[PDB]
């Protein structure tokens, strides 16, 4: 369960490969990346306190599909368009718990790991918590 | 819709760049890479037929999900555990259209576009219908 929070953008290619090498027995990939939409933003985290709620939601998505691994690789900093923002990465031996668990940990992370944005507001620069609402996603895993 | 079957192996970063280059106006990507389980693959496609069936696989993903794009990447030859065998990728602009689309089009795949396996049998060398059947799937995405 490796979990990462940096500014430096990331390698689909080398941290699937690595999930990989650390999983030599099961071969069904899922993964997913989210890029910030052409429609800056500036990210931020609670150091240390972000980074355990995103192993919390990993480890979940370990009780609820024994045998997957999970990989997560999340940016802070200023975002420009088009810049990636999240991957996330499960295996397993079949596609079936590989693409449940990828979607469970992107649904739960964007709904419940600390993140703020700023926003520039009439009294001024303000942060604002970045955290989702899903509740169809919600309903979907059983939690109310 | 840019599908393909090849024998050389596929870079995952290149067609994910690819495919969100075809797509300036969204950002949700979903991925699957399914590669030889480590428990030689001979594997064979019908010319031209196999690759219409994958091209109505993904339009019939399009009709579902309206906005979406799929790449579609599947090799074929003698492939040797570890080796990648197949990678499906979608963008839309939000994550549930990108990850039910990919495991649709995964689905959908494994379970209908022609494919032959070589196995030597008794009698001698045979190529052996390569699709799988998933009765859970069909009732999931309301085909009987
Ligand atoms: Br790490
Ligand atoms: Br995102
Ligand atoms: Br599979
Ligand atoms: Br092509
Ligand atoms: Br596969
Ligand atoms: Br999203």
């Amino acid at each position: 369960a490796t979990i990462r929070i940096q500014t430096d953008d990331f390698d689909l290619n080398a941290e699937v490969a690595a999930l990989r090498a650390r999983n030599p027995k099961i071969g069904a990939l899922a993964c997913f990346v989210g890029t910030v939409r052409d429609l800056a933003m500036e990210l931020e985290h609670y150091p240390g306190m972000t980074e355990k709620a995103l192993e919390k939601i990993a480890a979940e998505a370990g009780r609820r599909w024994p045998g997957i691994d999970v990989a997560i690789v999340h940016r802070v900093g200023r975002l420009l368009p088009l810049d990636q923002i999240v991957m996330v990465a499960t295996v397993a031996s079949h596609r079936g718990d590989a693409f449940a668990s990828c979607e469970f940990v992107m649904d739960y992370l964007k709904t419940e790991a600390p993140f703020w944005k700023k926003e520039t507001t009439p009294d001024g620069e303000r942060w604002v918590d970045a955290r989702s609402t899903d509740d169809a996603a919600l309903a979907r895993w059983g939690v109310e």
